[PDB]
């Protein structure tokens, strides 16, 4: 996979996030993941990491799978790097989001994140608390 670049136009939630990718505005998914909705339990805790992971970052990037770059409302479907760290992954490994939506073919960094999980687990972190 590669990564490209992108700039921030606005947090969303704690798995979508509001991008410009070539110079246009899209709102981006991220691949393999699911946070809590902002009216659920850890909603506003997974809103609020990620929002903080995107506005520090001075460099934003995202990598596409190998399958399909949108979904059916039109978001992109990404890995997200802040300053190289993947958002998809920190939000795992923080117990803020699950490893959910794992569909064939743009799955490349699913193992990574099942241990991202696995480790969240055992630490009975947040989600897991
Ligand atoms: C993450 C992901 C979500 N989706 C679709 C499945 C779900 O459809 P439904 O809307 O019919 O439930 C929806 C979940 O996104 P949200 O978790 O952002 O609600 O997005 C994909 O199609 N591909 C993906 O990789
Ligand atoms: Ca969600």
């Amino acid at each position: 996979l590669h990564k490209e670049p992108a700039t921030l136009i606005k947090a969303i939630d704690g798995d979508t996030v509001k991008l410009m990718y070539k110079g246009q505005p899209m709102t981006f998914r991220l691949l393999l993941v699911d946070t809590p909705e902002f009216n659920e339990k850890y909603g506003p805790e997974a809103s609020a990491f990620t929002k903080k992971m995107v506005e520090n970052a001075k460099k934003i990037e995202v990598e596409f799978d190998k399958g399909q770059r949108t979904d059916k409302y039109g978001r992109g479907l990404a890995y997200a790097y802040a300053d190289g760290k993947m958002v998809n992954e920190a939000a795992v490994r923080q117990g803020l989001a699950k490893v959910a939506y794992v569909y064939k073919g743009n799955n490349t960094h699913e193992q990574l994140l099942r241990k991202a999980e696995a480790q969240a687990k055992k630490e009975k972190l947040n989600i897991w608390s």
